């Protein structure tokens, strides 16, 4: 019955019942049918004053009702400011996603609160987020008709595709604490440029192994394609980098991907002389039988191109 009575007290905005029902030990974190508790009750309301107080003696500052929804969320849609600010100063999730996909930023774009959008903003909210239809806040913001926050969200949006080119290029160049001072400041580690070469392929391809493994660690994608199917195993092959290949099988590269030509890495690695890697691939599952589009397999490239000790090697696997 506490627990009901102090429901109430906080959606009804009365304070002194709300601190006489915690002051005789109605549960801070009580929940209603649907997964409510006081803190969002107050939150919805706008009543600021109850939201502290329950704040002070305990609540639970990201409790979700049974559909994802935090304190942070109807503060968000409702608009109310102060709230919103209070919540996040005492550790609200800026970036908790509902089980649409819906986060703060999305509600207070699509309901025009400016303010609200800054906050979120400053505290780390994510203006890449999609919710389950692909709407980003940006995106409900045009939809909506709020183009000054339609506008104030692209400028973001810009800020972190120049960051995105960056990363592509201090990948490619090697200078690794750029590349982690990029990541921290938001960088994409899964961007590509125009023909689908990601951070990942142009460290791999380059040699940059310190780099390979910190983009592996802010989880780049270990198989990504660019736009003719090569993954970055397929360029640590063919350049010879043994160590990268190492990383890149132990963080679940595909051994025997194959590009739109059907080259897989056991093929670049037979044809291009690496016989360490040859034998690291073929640990690893390598398929000694896969054929190219004219029909060759490793073996066939090894003997082609004179590579004797690596020809014998795939014999032995045969």
């Amino acid at each position: 019955d506490l627990g009901k009575k102090l429901l109430e007290a906080a959606r009804a905005g009365q304070d002194d019942e709300v601190r006489i029902l915690l002051a005789n030990g109605a549960d801070v974190n009580t929940a209603d049918e649907t997964g409510f508790t006081p803190l969002h009750l107050a939150a919805w309301e706008g009543h600021l004053g109850i939201v502290e107080v329950l704040l002070k003696n305990g609540a639970d500052v990201n409790a979700n009702d049974e559909r994802g929804h935090t304190p942070l969320h109807l503060a968000a849609y409702t608009g109310h400011l102060e709230i919103v600010e209070v919540l996040l100063k005492n550790g609200a999730g800026v970036n908790a996603t509902d089980v649409i996909g819906t986060a703060p930023l999305h509600l207070a774009a699509m309901w025009g609160h400016l303010e609200i959008v800054e906050v979120l903003l400053k505290n780390g909210a994510d203006v890449r987020a999609q919710d389950k239809f692909g709407k980003t806040p940006k995106d409900l913001a045009r939809d909506n008709g709020n183009e000054w926050i339609r506008e104030l969200l692209e400028k973001a949006e810009r800020k972190l595709k120049d960051l995105d080119r960056k990363l592509l290029e201090a990948a490619r160049a090697g200078h690794r604490d750029e590349v982690e001072d990029l990541i921290k400041n938001g960088a994409d580690v899964n961007t590509a440029d125009e023909t689908g070469f990601t951070p990942l392929h142009l460290a791999a391809w380059e040699g940059h192994l310190g780099i390979v493994e910190v983009l592996l660690k802010n989880g780049a994608d270990v198989n990504a394609n660019d736009e003719r199917g090569h993954t970055p195993l397929h360029l640590a092959a063919y350049t010879g980098h043994l160590e990268i290949v190492e990383v890149l099988l132990k963080n679940g590269a595909g051994v025997n991907a194959t590009d739109v030509i059907g080259t897989a890495p056991l093929h670049l690695a037979a044809m291009w002389g690496h016989l360490e890697i040859v034998e690291v691939l073929l640990k690893h599952g390598a398929d000694v039988n896969a054929q190219d589009k004219f029909g060759k397999t490793p073996f066939d490239l090894a003997i082609d191109n004179g590579n004797e000790d690596i020809a014998e090697v795939l014999q032995k696997a045969a």
